[PDB]
């Protein structure tokens, strides 16, 4: 394979399905990438990440670096061989999860962080897709603070850039991607864009949402900010979302989604079904013998009830843990395999209305 | 097959291996039984308990008739079914796990459980291979107390026998297994022996052991009390216990172990190998890209190292216990088939000097 090439098969409106080819294999898109902490998926061997229809996860740099060190797992061999992962992963830039003396060198914080840095520390860990390090800009913000954010953003950006293109042996076999901030403004969303293309990256994130500001706005800020970003790469939406928000953001353009709510929100209780999610510590499923999902093909669905889950997790039992997060990233993974073939199919605005007639 | 079965295929001194035949399975002895302590080996799936080796696995009762309940569980199809294990279960009789309101009736605790109900419930669980409904007398005990406790227990396992064979299902599908009692002293064991020899039972338990004696003084008591048991019945020895611990007592004639260590003392940070336990949490493992154990052909050694498992445990990653818990628990049935097969080829003193020569 190409250290990477980005290819639509289809579209539907903004809608695209296609597929991103690596060294380490090939990633189908509008693709959910899970998340990985530190170096797992919480409850999850790979090869059940990789069953459940995974491929590609998310790398947490902010803990790895920490815990338990860049230069640790470069020892190791990397993170591929360190957690048993063998496709591609995704790394964040920690211009995130940090947010601390905040300088235009970059953090540092209770440590440092600079562009440099991070794309070193991906380098260290690596990482397939780099992300360029970035200031998240806090919600609501200000214009002025928003565009400074932003402003320091691209900054950054170019810093991330040629540090990624300094180091010959990660140029030449992992990706770098750009992130757009600009909050809700629509000047500063172009601003951003326009920097971004003229830097150049092999993919564009939508940076700066996921931060508190609710669908409607979410998805309005979409509507003027995806078609601002180059058509012909990929457009990743940091941090969503919910069922509903990926089917909204493919509407809108978006290729790639990461969130951390199938695993969280599974060790909490809650489970992903065709007809909405369900908190399976409810009472009402203490003797109900169906499975999570009247529909769903995941090895859960297959062997146990809700009973028995709901059973678990209000024991504390670690396979609760352990079956409500298989089930839910298999029930996502299944969700975007719907949403790729509607979309080749030329059906999707038909699926994403029957999606939600009935998830809520 | 048959409802129950034993047969010795070889012998050695004391030791014995052979088969038991039940309805749902074969279990092959000396036998290591992993325990479930709420209807879940913790942190694994039964697939991957089956996969380490396992014929037969302990059910928790005392957690289960509290949670979810044994009239819950037989509601939804009993244990096999609710946890998804389909071969042969043993439960205790949950008197042990009460000790609370002691009388010749049972026991009342902070609920009720008597010979009858303790047969009932685990009737209800769908058990296997139920226990007597036995007093384990506390350690130290003086002569007076001990033999009050065992007396009891006896006029506790007759009761217990004619509550199982007055339940036609349970009677003609399951196996009962009675509990010797006596403490560490030789002429109270023989009582306890002939009585229980003398009711009849399918299989013969040592309790009172693993109660805080010690090695030493468990072996010294196993050397004239096993001997007193019917020969041509599986010999249980309940809650041992540490490896060498399981090598002395097939010494001295047990057929069946039950242990909580692998699975408590893994997520611990506890691993087993044949050189000894090693806490993995230890700081040498930070770097050690050696699997868990240099010989052992379990999934975990064949996919990660040291130094991931140190990382997980010390994150308080669920996938830590996770792998923790399937090597250890494949440790001990890789140890039992050593064990096995030394017998079946008559070299088992050798193995059992070999193996301690290594492990201290
Ligand atoms: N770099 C960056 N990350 C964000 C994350 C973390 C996503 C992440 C990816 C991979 C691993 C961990 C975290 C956001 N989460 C919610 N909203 C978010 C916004 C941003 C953002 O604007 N920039
Ligand atoms: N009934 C009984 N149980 C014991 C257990 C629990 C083993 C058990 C089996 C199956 C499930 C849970 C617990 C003991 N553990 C350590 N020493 C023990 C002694 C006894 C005993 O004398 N009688
Ligand atoms: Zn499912
Ligand atoms: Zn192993």
């Amino acid at each position: 394979r190409p250290r990477f090439s980005f290819s639509i098969a289809a579209r539907e409106g903004k809608a695209r399905t296609g597929t991103i080819e690596m060294k380490r294999g090939v990633i189908r898109t509008p693709a959910f990438m899970p998340v990985g902490t530190a170096a797992t998926v919480k409850a999850l061997k790979p090869e059940t990440v990789r069953a459940t229809g995974a491929d590609i996860i998310l790398g947490n740099t902010y803990h790895l670096m920490l815990r338990p060190g860049a230069e640790r797992i470069a020892k190791l061999g990397g993170l591929h061989s360190f957690m048993g992962w063998d496709r591609p992963i995704l790394t964040d830039s920690g211009g995130y999860q940090v947010m601390t003396k905040q300088s235009e060198e970059g953090v540092t914080f209770k440590h440092m962080l600079s562009p440099e840095r991070s794309i070193e520390i991906q380098h260290l860990l690596g990482s397939d897709i780099v992300m360029a390090f970035d200031e998240c800009t806090p919600y609501p913000a200000t214009p002025s603070r928003a565009a400074s954010s932003m402003e320091r953003s691209m900054r950054w950006a170019k810093r991330s850039r040629d540090a990624f293109d300094s180091r010959k042996e990660q140029a030449e076999n992992a990706a770098l991607f750009g992130i757009q901030q600009g909050s809700v403004f629509e000047n500063l969303r172009q601003q951003s864009a326009d920097a971004l293309a003229e830097i150049g990256f092999d993919g564009y994130a939508v940076g700066g949402l996921a931060v508190g500001e609710g669908q409607d706005e979410m998805f309005r800020v979409l509507d003027f900010s995806v078609p601002m970003l180059p058509d012909d790469k990929p457009h990743y939406l940091m941090g969503v979302g919910k069922p509903d928000d990926i089917v909204g953001a493919v509407e809108r353009g978006i290729d790639m989604f990461d969130c951390v709510l199938p695993t969280r929100s599974g060790r909490n209780g809650q489970a992903f079904t065709w007809d909405g999610p369900i908190n399976i510590r409810n009472a009402r499923f203490s003797e109900d013998l169906k499975p999570l999902d009247s529909e769903c093909h995941c090895a859960v669905c297959q062997k146990w009830s809700r009973a028995y889950i709901h059973h678990l997790i209000r024991a504390g039992e670690i396979l609760g843990a352990m079956l409500m997060t298989e089930h839910n990233i298999a029930f996502y993974q299944q969700l975007m395999q719907k949403i790729r073939d509607s979309i080749s199919e030329g059906r999707f605005s038909q699926f994403a209305q029957d999606f939600r007639a009935r998830y809520f």
